């Protein structure tokens, strides 16, 4: 039963929310990077969290309610810009607080000698160009890191399907910066979005698409008390594209998985790495381990892992869904499901505060329910009821 405030101290605050000044490579909707403020609600516990307000309206606690939860008194409320920059200066200064950044922000917001975990080792432990200095240099599929200027000459060299990736320090997530290339036509495509990005890219991965059997998210969690601890793994539900939709619960996860993922931690933490890490960890169907990405930070599958206690074990789907226009049917919709048992509530953004139906509502919850087809015919009946 681990949260969140077991893995760090009192004086850190926790923000999940991509800067307002966002790249090529990470540019989720305003909203949705509003809505991603609350994910980690459920899981903080003691930890002190960096809200926007339509994130924590009375629609949250009602949801909360239900499954007899209460929303955190420990929450800071931001609802622009302008007062979630100063909020995070003035925890830094007035409060000396420490700031966790899901995602780096620049310096003229926080200094790095305010952050709670080592910029320049956050960084570093999360650059996707780097992952072999991460993983004893094993588990990865082949791959090249190529400056922007030999990119054109060097994509010749490769057949498809083949994935780009940025390969400089820029925070990247959820599948905002990935280009996953079937063909010529999606290598277009991913050409011109290179050069419209050309500011802020100066280097790129080539990596061979695996085509995978399966697509895990391995978790761990470490803390000097704790030592180096399992926590579980959930299933990706990313898109042809990488695009991040959500989470499945896993029953058999291999152990060679389980220990590729395990020593990748230990080496972040023997570098002073604390807390949670996540590592996408594919599996081809000669059930060789290929490590895509590390998450050295908490992500999505981690509320899932850490409220395990609280779900039906048969089978989980971590999802989020957007309003389809009326905001009220769809509060009302999703409460009427929640009290029937078999869904449980994680966000919520109420797009009502911007007035009514001006903004799409925001839901982020897990499924979960005995059987696989049981769990799905739930969902596709609470989509049909939203039309
Ligand atoms: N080399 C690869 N082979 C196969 N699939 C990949 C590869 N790289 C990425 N993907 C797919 O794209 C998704 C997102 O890419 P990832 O590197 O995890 O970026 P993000 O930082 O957005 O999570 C993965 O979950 C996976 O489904
Ligand atoms: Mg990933
Ligand atoms: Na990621
Ligand atoms: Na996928
Ligand atoms: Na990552």
């Amino acid at each position: 039963n681990l949260t969140l405030s077991d893995l760090y101290d009192k004086d850190v605050v926790y923000t999940s929310r991509p800067s307002y000044i966002s790249n090529p490579w990470l540019k989720p909707d305003e909203h949705q990077s509003n809505f991603l403020t609350g994910r980690e609600l459920l899981i903080a516990n003691q930890l002190p969290v960096i809200v926007h307000e339509a994130s924590a309206t009375d629609k949250l606690h009602q949801l909360f309610q239900v499954i007899g939860k209460e929303v955190p008194n420990s929450i800071y409320t931001f609802n622009n810009q302008q007062s979630y920059e100063n909020l995070i200066k003035q925890l830094a200064h007035k409060e000396n607080k420490k700031i966790y950044f899901q995602y780096i922000h620049d310096e003229t917001i926080l200094n790095q000698q305010y952050y709670a975990l080592d910029k320049t080792l956050f960084v570093a432990l999360n650059n996707k160009a780097r992952i072999p200095e991460w993983t004893n240099g094993k588990f990865l599929p082949k791959r090249k890191v190529v400056k922007i200027e030999q990119f054109e000459n060097e994509i010749k060299n490769w057949e498809f399907p083949l994935v780009i990736k940025p390969g400089d320090d820029l925070p990247t997530a959820g599948g905002y910066g990935v280009m996953i290339c079937y063909h010529d036509a999606d290598l277009q495509k991913a050409i011109t979005r290179i050069k419209e990005a050309t500011a802020e890219t100066n280097s790129l991965i080539i990596e061979q698409k695996i085509e995978e059997k399966a697509n895990y998210c391995v978790q761990f969690a470490y803390s000097e008390s704790l030592g180096i601890q399992y926590l579980g793994a959930a299933t990706q539900l990313t898109d042809k594209y990488g695009f991040y939709n959500g989470n499945e619960n896993t029953t058999n996860v291999p152990e060679h998985v389980i220990e590729a993922g395990r020593q990748i931690m230990e080496n972040g933490v023997n570098q002073g790495f604390f807390g949670v890490a996540g590592f996408d960890l594919l599996v081809d169907e000669d059930d060789n381990v290929y490590a895509i990405d590390l998450n050295f930070r908490q992500n999505g599958s981690t509320s899932m892992l850490l409220l395990a206690n609280e779900l039906n074990s048969g089978y989980q789907k971590f999802y989020s869904y957007h309003s389809k226009g009326d905001n009220t049917h769809f509060f009302n919709t999703i409460l009427k499901y929640v009290k029937e048992g078999s869904l449980y509530p994680l966000s919520y953004y109420d797009g009502d505060w911007y007035g009514e139906d001006k903004v799409k509502s925001r839901f982020g919850c897990i499924w979960h329910g005995d059987s696989k087809e049981t769990v799905l015919e739930n969902e596709r009946a609470f989509l049909a009821e939203l039309e």
